[PDB]
């Protein structure tokens, strides 16, 4: 009904050179993987990143991005680390919360994947607002143009832009996916960590590109909320759904991201309780119109267990909602637990609504499109 990804204390990676790492988990396997992260490309491609925590749970903790390959529709799962972290620090080096985009860059189907680095802080990434930007932090890109088999650094202005605007003490994709306009543009969501002097913490906002190596950052800022987030195109809007304690937050752009005002269909939508948790937010379309697809935890024990991990439709015109599926309707591990990512696709006339989320340590997948019809006809 569901297929292992990622399996807790259940995987062996290989490094650069071919030695095993030797984790934490029984028999020095990988101990607890988090942060999903998934596409699916036009030849029917899954591909799936995941915050490999080779020794323990922990944000502050040593971190690779692996990569899972699957050609037989989530049955089977090839895998690999995509990005590997800089190894200065065997405690703390890391590599972190992936976002990816599957793409057409000048005629080239091209997957994208977006990871925060870090080596010698030992603090989460919030505490660090006295430079502009963090001298530990980097926002690396790697790409894949033979349909997920091989990743490579792109080289980026990411970390220059970012210096440039001068009020940014680091920055992060918004977790999940992002997405390619209709006009072909990219776009990442971001969240932001302000420098110390300005009065709000964190911000949204994205970046964007026509090529995925020259990138731009909008001259606005959204409000930050709890800063993870995902961008749809809707209507001639870009619009947002934040993560945030409680009630999730949706914003809209009508100018390309110089302002941004509350997006009624979906703006405090979808309770996620305590703490708040990451969630995708992805468009289908049914027609010439579109719905949303949304995944987050109805969190019942109101703490980090985030259990209930839930599909929703959003009826952009009328602003309903409905729970489609609670996909993983169990409590989660409080060490980390109840992140998802959506992933729709039509190839040819074959429609495919796919999910991977946080499962007790693992990465869980299931084919979700028999419930397309349900949430096709939501608009
Ligand atoms: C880069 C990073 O730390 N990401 C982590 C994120 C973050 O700490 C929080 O959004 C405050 O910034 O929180 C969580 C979480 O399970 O809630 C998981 C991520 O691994």
């Amino acid at each position: 009904e569901k297929s292992v990804v990622f399996k807790a204390e259940g995987e062996h990676f290989t490094d650069q050179k071919g030695n095993t790492i030797v984790g934490s988990g029984s028999g020095g396997t990988t101990k607890y993987f988090r942060i999903p992260a998934m596409c699916t490309t036009s030849k029917g491609t899954i591909v799936v990143f995941a915050d490999a925590r080779h020794n323990t749970a922990s944000d502050q903790s040593f971190i690779d991005t692996a990569a899972a390959r699957s050609t037989d529709g989530g049955k089977t799962w090839n895998k690999k680390i995509a990005i590997y972290n800089d190894r200065v620090n065997s405690k703390l080096s890391r590599v972190m919360s992936p976002t990816c985009i599957v793409a057409n860059i000048q005629g080239r189907e091209t997957i994208l994947v977006m990871v925060g680095k870090w080596n010698n802080n030992d603090k989460t990434w919030g505490a660090y607002r006295d430079k502009a930007p963090d001298t530990d932090w980097d926002l690396v890109l790697y790409k894949s143009t033979d349909d997920g088999v091989t990743f490579s650094k792109v080289e980026t202005n990411i970390h220059d832009i970012v210096t440039k605007n001068g009020t940014i003490s680091a920055m992060l994709g918004g977790v999940g996916s992002g997405l390619q306009l209709n006009d072909g543009k990219l776009v990442f969501p971001v969240q932001m960590v302000r420098t110390k002097n300005i009065t709000t913490v964190l911000n949204t906002s994205f970046i964007y590109s026509t090529d995925g190596i020259t990138w731009s950052l909008p001259s606005g800022y959204c409000e930050g909320f709890g800063s993870e987030n995902n961008i749809i195109e809707f209507n001639a809007s870009l619009v947002n759904n934040i993560r945030n304690s409680g009630l999730r937050r949706s914003f809209e752009t009508k100018d390309f991201g110089k302002t941004w005002t509350e997006f009624p269909p979906m703006d405090k939508k979808v309770d996620n309780r305590n703490h708040g948790v990451q969630g995708s937010t992805i468009t289908i379309p049914s027609g010439n119109k579109l719905v949303a697809a949304h995944s987050s935890a109805q969190n019942k024990n109101n703490d980090y267990t985030r259990s209930d991990i839930s599909l929703y439709a959003h009826n952009l015109y009328s602003g309903e909602v409905k729970l489609i599926d609670d996909f993983y309707p169990k409590v989660g591990n409080a060490s980390g637990a109840g992140y998802s990512c959506l992933s729709y696709r039509k190839n040819v006339d074959k429609e495919t609504l796919y999910v991977v989320y946080e499962a007790n340590g693992s990465i869980e997948f299931q084919d979700l499109s028999r419930h397309l019809p349900v949430i096709k006809s939501y608009n």
